[PDB]
């Protein structure tokens, strides 16, 4: 009985929102509200895009806009998995869905990477923002050693195809194109099935 | 697989409808963009090219965020046909693989308009309430499957339309999964 209508309605609303060509602050404010409404419910994500991998965290594209104005991704960390330290180069929202993860912000200093504040500790329903304007560099990791964690991320592009960077401790940058773990997206558009 | 072709078609079709042009302009520029896609048979994933023994298959490839358009791979097995149906929105039919025919109809009951249009790879046809909406599309080969790529001014699988002897018609989709056409680094 997957409530795929929730993801369909999120995608529609996010489309309508960007049709008004609003500023980043308005996108993040209205966006985090719409994402909050989606990730408050754990009755809609298909099992195929909730699956951990033993070697690396999984990046399942759920929807990309026709003009690549936004994308929606299911990120799945297994026990003890982390992202590299990375930037985005576009606005991003992180909606916590299942389990426990932490997000550490970083800044580029004289020495290299320095963490800003404590890790932000996410639990289901919580939404965080990233952007070049408000803070773009972070590392997201599973805070459980025996359970997988899932967050739904929304970006101001097709994030899997954005040329961005990972950072080493000394602040040196490697090119980063994340791509996607899935060859298949979920069909959220067969409304007659419901 | 040259999935970049489908990605570029979807982008261009989005840009086109951003200009909020009239149906005539959509069909004119659209059939040109679709013609460019279906002239090449190096991009369709095999999972959305598969015939079914019992009924023709309707694989959604892409739906717009606001359901302004959709792109569908239709697959007829040897000797399969659609019912006689309308669309209630503009539609483009791009022939990709094999041989099919399209018979137009008018309400008189049903009378066929002209001969069946005989499609071969690269050919693009249009339907719309304005220009003629009622047709039947069928495989013209008795041993080979046929594939055409269709583009509609809605999420066609969810449009309330009709089949004609009117019965209500909502076509839906054969696939639970769409292709990921957005992983550009794979190329
Ligand atoms: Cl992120
Ligand atoms: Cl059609
Ligand atoms: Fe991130
Ligand atoms: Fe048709
Ligand atoms: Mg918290």
């Amino acid at each position: 009985p997957l409530r795929l209508d929730r993801l369909r309605d999120f995608v529609s609303a996010l489309g309508e929102l960007l049709d008004r060509h609003p500023d980043e602050e308005s996108v993040l404010r209205e966006g985090r509200s719409l994402l909050g409404e989606l990730v408050r419910h754990d009755d809609w994500l298909p099992e195929e895009f909730a699956q951990p991998d033993p070697e690396r965290y999984q990046q399942y594209l759920l929807h990309a806009d026709s003009r690549q104005r936004f994308s929606v991704v299911s990120f799945v960390w297994g026990p003890g998995q982390t992202t590299p330290v990375h930037d985005h180069r576009v606005w991003g929202l992180i909606g916590m869905l299942r389990g426990a993860e932490d997000a550490q912000s970083f800044e580029l200093g004289a020495e290299g990477l320095r963490p800003i504040g404590d890790p932000v500790r996410l639990s289901p329903g919580q939404v965080e923002a990233v952007s070049p304007r408000i803070g773009d560099i972070h590392r997201v990791f599973n805070a459980s050693p025996d359970q997988p964690s899932i967050s739904i991320h929304v970006y101001g592009a097709n994030i899997g195809a954005v040329r961005r960077a990972v950072y080493l401790p000394d602040g040196s940058e490697k090119p980063f194109i994340s791509g996607y773990s899935n060859q298949f997206l979920p069909n959220i558009w067969d409304q007659s099935k419901e």
